[PDB]
């Protein structure tokens, strides 16, 4: 009876037929018109667009997730573009920031010190078999920007969500974590209604002793799951997966998805340059762990594709910190992340005039502009049409977050060219007109990856997840963008072509596992055609079954 | 596990203890902080707050009912003058206009031609026991403005949750009924996302063959419930009321609760005039059914408290339709309803000098102005002034709904009278200082009297309800406003003390159907000290129990 209708899995609301109705006893219990999922979808659609701000948007989506999940992915999946800075960044950080309560019926799971050695015990409390994904965060962010602390669940919960909308991650196996450590956040720390542990972010040594926990109950309890790391401070981020990498199966997505992501879009934006890769002259603007960890995938990810000498590609890139252009002769002790990317054809006395972007670009005569400054818009138009002085069609990646610290606007970039400009970012961007020409950046966004590596780790079960799937995952992406894409200036697939990219991004990613013998389910096809085919039926879908 | 805290009517979030979250296996599901009710309701309160619009708050009380019942009734009972506005008129009814999908979650039950014959199985298959009280709309308003059709689910959905909140109607007792006879709404009947009948509504005899199966459905499968009628247009409401008060336990609140409650308040200002009931010269303006309604009911309850002569009573009425003073001599024919209060001391003459309200006031020298015309602000600074020149305490009531159609604002009423005149109103406004002195109208809020007459006829199970338990609820009401709620100027208990009304109201009532000798329950007390203990012990309260 209203016990179908109050399981938000099952229940199809006015999708149940009138013979239906009958059948289940739910005849009047829903108003009279019977609807498809289509009609559904288009019902929650109008809903949706006629509130004004995304928080707004968000709530009444939250509503639609909480009564009938099919309708929700259903109208996610239609309007995927759309919904996607709704449904996760940046909307879903105002609401973890000021409307929390928009969490409090999700499947969160809390840990924190008061639960030590009992870690195992809420996880098989928990009531959940055979999980395939496990979002863990602290709030400690990324972008080391608002701390959230106990807060960060909306971040598990949204990111959660993606593998269900992107690959097809059943619904029911997912689990979102927060692991609340403390927080710096001092309203948080004075704030009444805050619901944490009210104390500072606890020390390394305690932070290491909970977090080991999590990952050995996890193997335990959750041993088909992958745990993905999202949204955790540098001082953490990095160290995680070099303690966890080799032991458990987990993944950090900011880091690797992001590198994955970007080199799949730059090596076809290589293609559509008509500069190939030993003649692109590559300008990193800015020089963080994450920004040269993107340059190392893109050399990586080249050498794998195009089997150039790795050596060779890094000479394609130069990179530039807040003293200026890195190289071995300008007198300062580089950080080991700095020294593998050091120019070493640079006299001191060069280095010493090389300071501002306008006068590197001026000296190196780069074909590419790789923006991950996050200090505003350092890519002038003087710059880009210095870049148009050595090429026929300057790459220019705007990839720092949020849009306003970004280094150029694509308007200005196609404006400033007139169209010649290749151009990716991390956020969509309507198209531009030019003489009747329409363009209109690539976004390269992380949802391209972590949901096939989620599928495909989900199936293969490895025993780890190491670099060379995620290399994988990233060339099977740059492979999925078809010559008639390319031919439209696209550097991916379309994102709302989701479903089968994840598909394709699994196969190849299981492949790679089988290749390297880490996968422990022996069920699954070992040649692409095959393996496809079962991948795809594997897939959760949202519609009435 | 998880199935405690997806239940919200046993669902208690953070008030679980750390030692209760251990016993049911739930720790791990629940931030850490825990609370008592008293915080949670300043939490949530504190979450309403900050939300800038009606339907926003609305929309966030609309969550909490969904997770935990109790947490949402113990807000409302905590801030009820202020919620009042949002959990019903006038924000309810926006919420059903444009928001239906915040009722698509709630219990609703749903009847149109289309299951003619099958009224009883959609009862039956409900699976509802000893349900007390069935809220049923159609949607076509009592004001006739914005008729709703099926989205007056909305209507019943937040009238059945103030018998709760008002009077302790256990929240699993109360069924929420939409009877869709179709839709004059010319926008809903072109609107692809209307899910109602899409028709115009059924013409008399339809509409009573199925309203009549309703009725009799409800008597065999609800036989313990009251069935209250709200918000039906004026071609039905009346004549609803004629053809079942005997057959069935049944009222509408819009023609009776309202004549209840404007009575109790009218006959303390009285009290409070220095003019005693058969010295009042009463301005009635408007003569619609609902104002003669109210009229009746005045005279009605001074005649049960004061034993006048009920003739006596009439003559202090004056009314105003849109021609003028009703006469027996101005040469119309007079409708029925209003034969009863015209006057038969005015000569014809006189009556065509008698048109406009300032020269009515001017004959009259009335001691009291009734606000029921709904036509703008008729009572004028000279026509209160003039009221002024008759008596010390002018009672001076602006009903007319919603706030514009009100003939006056309290603070103007109480400046123009220097702090004298003694008013209500049907909306809530804030106090008026004059020269030190604080003022504030009385709120014949309509929660006074429905929820008591609810808890009354759900324990007494009268065969019916006769026009003698609402003056009985009527007189309950008045004699419940204290010496010092009187001193202080209210006319009405306070709103706050809503449970202890209900109590004392339905005693009263229950007392009155046991003195008829039509309750059919025998196991109540018949003495008032023991039948009200009763009464306060069989109520729902809002705390974890
Ligand atoms: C605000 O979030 C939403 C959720 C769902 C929809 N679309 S729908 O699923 O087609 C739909 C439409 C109309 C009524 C119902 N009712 C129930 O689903 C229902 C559930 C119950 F538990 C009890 C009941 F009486 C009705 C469902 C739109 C917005
Ligand atoms: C938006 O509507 C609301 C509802 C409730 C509250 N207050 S509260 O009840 O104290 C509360 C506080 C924090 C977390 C939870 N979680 C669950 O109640 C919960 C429910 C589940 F079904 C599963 C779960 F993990 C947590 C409950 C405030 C606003």
């Amino acid at each position: 009876g209203r016990a179908i209708l109050t399981d938000r899995y099952i229940n199809r609301g006015t999708a149940f037929t009138m013979e239906e109705r009958q059948k289940l006893h739910i005849l009047g219990r829903l108003p009279p018109v019977v609807e498809t999922l289509e009609e559904q979808v288009a019902r929650v659609y109008g809903q949706v667009k006629k509130y004004e701000k995304p928080i707004n948007r968000y709530q009444h989506l939250v509503s639609v997730h909480s009564t009938n999940t099919t309708l929700y992915y259903a109208t996610i999946l239609a309007h995927l573009e759309e919904m996607l800075p709704i449904i996760y960044t940046p909307t879903v950080g105002e609401a973890c920031m000021e409307y929390s309560h928009l969490f409090f019926r999700e499947r969160g799971v809390y840990f924190n010190r008061l639960y030590k050695g009992q870690f195992r015990n809420i996880m098989r409390d928990a009531g959940y078999q055979k999980v395939e994904v496990v979002v863990i965060t602290d709030g400690s962010r990324i972008l080391g920007l608002g701390d959230l602390g106990s807060n960060g669940i909306g971040i598990s919960i949204g990111k959660c969500s993606l593998y269900v909308a992107g690959a097809g991650i059943d619904p029911r196996l997912i689990v979102p974590v927060i692991l609340d450590v403390g927080t710096n956040n001092e309203r948080y720390l004075q704030d009444k209604d805050y619901l944490g542990m009210r104390e500072k972010r606890l020390g390394d040594e305690e932070f290491y002793e909970l977090l080991d926990e999590f990952m050995e109950a996890a193997s335990a309890e959750w041993p088909n799951a992958v745990i993905q790391f999202e949204d955790f401070s540098n001082n953490h981020c990095f160290d995680i997966m070099e303690r966890y990498q080799k032991k458990y199966r987990c993944f950090n997505d900011d880091i690797q998805g992001t590198g994955a992501v970007i080199a799949a879009g730059f090596l076809n934006a290589i293609k559509l340059s008509g500069v190939s890769p030993l003649q692109q002259r590559i300008v990193v603007f800015g020089a963080g762990s994450a920004a040269v960890g993107v340059a190392n995938n893109i050399a990586a990810l080249a050498a794998r594709m195009y089997k150039f000498p790795v050596q060779d590609l890094v000479k394609t890139f130069y990179l530039v910190d807040t003293k200026g252009l890195v190289t071995t002769t300008r007198g300062d002790q580089l950080a080991a992340h700095k020294k593998l990317l050091a120019r070493t054809d640079v006299s001191a006395e060069d280095s010493a005039k090389l300071r501002t972007l306008e006068e590197i670009v001026r000296f190196v005569k780069p074909t590419t502009l790789l923006g991950l400054g996050g200090v505003g818009p350092a890519f002038t138009e003087e710059i880009v049409k210095m870049v148009m002085q050595n090429t026929e069609r300057p790459i220019i990646f705007p990839l720092s977050n949020p849009t306003s610290k970004a280094e150029v606007t694509p308007e200005n970039a196609y404006k400033w060219t007139n169209g010649a400009a290749i151009v990716a970012s991390g956020s969509p961007f309507p198209p531009t007109t030019i003489g009747g020409k329409t363009f209109k950046p690539s976004q390269g966004n992380n949802l391209y990856v972590f949901p096939g590596v989620g599928l495909g780790c989900a199936l293969a079960q490895p025993t780890h997840i190491p670099e060379e799937l995620l290399l994988t995952a990233s060339e099977s992406l740059n492979l999925l963008t078809t010559e008639g894409d390319l031919r439209e200036g696209r550097l991916y697939p379309p994102l709302e072509d989701i479903h089968n990219i994840s598909a394709n991004v699994a196969t190849d990613v299981i492949l790679e596992a089988q290749r390297m013998k880490i996968d422990n389910n022996k069920k699954l096809p070992r040649t692409r055609d095959e393996l496809l085919a079962f991948v795809k039926k594997a897939m959760w879908k949202p519609v009435y079954s």
